[PDB]
């Protein structure tokens, strides 16, 4: 009905200055479970659903607190706000599923590179 500080999008994860391949980089490395999970969910979607949540999360970490915590308080207002959730509702589950993996990742993301997009290829 309303957002919180955490839901449903982590503090951290709004805070953060690290892109999309910085985040997922550090999960790799420190949550390589979340990691996996959402790679193999990802290679299960048709290409136009890989490239639309490539281009939606690009958008999201492309914002400022402000931007990013509109979008979070018009999701938690709106559970049917983000048109991306019609086809796949996890589009976003490692940025935004929870604060102890947000921890995790924040914490280290930014010693990676900004821009390795081989995060996205999985087997
Ligand atoms: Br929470
Ligand atoms: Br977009
Ligand atoms: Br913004
Ligand atoms: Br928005
Ligand atoms: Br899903
Ligand atoms: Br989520």
């Amino acid at each position: 009905a309303d957002a919180t500080d955490d839901y449903p999008i982590p503090n951290r994860i709004m805070r953060t200055p690290c892109t999309a391949e910085q985040i997922m980089a550090a999960a790799r490395d420190v949550e390589p479970v979340y990691y996996e999970r959402y790679m193999t969910d990802y290679k299960n979607k048709p290409p136009h659903v890989q490239q639309a949540a490539r281009d939606r999360i690009h958008w999201f970490f492309s914002m400022d607190y402000a931007g990013r915590r509109q979008y979070s308080e018009n999701t938690a207002t709106d559970a049917f706000f983000e048109q991306l959730a019609w086809m796949w509702p996890n589009w976003a589950k490692l940025f935004f599923n929870n604060k102890g993996v947000a921890a995790n990742t924040t914490d280290v993301c930014e010693q990676y590179p900004p821009d390795d997009m081989s995060v996205w290829n999985w087997d």
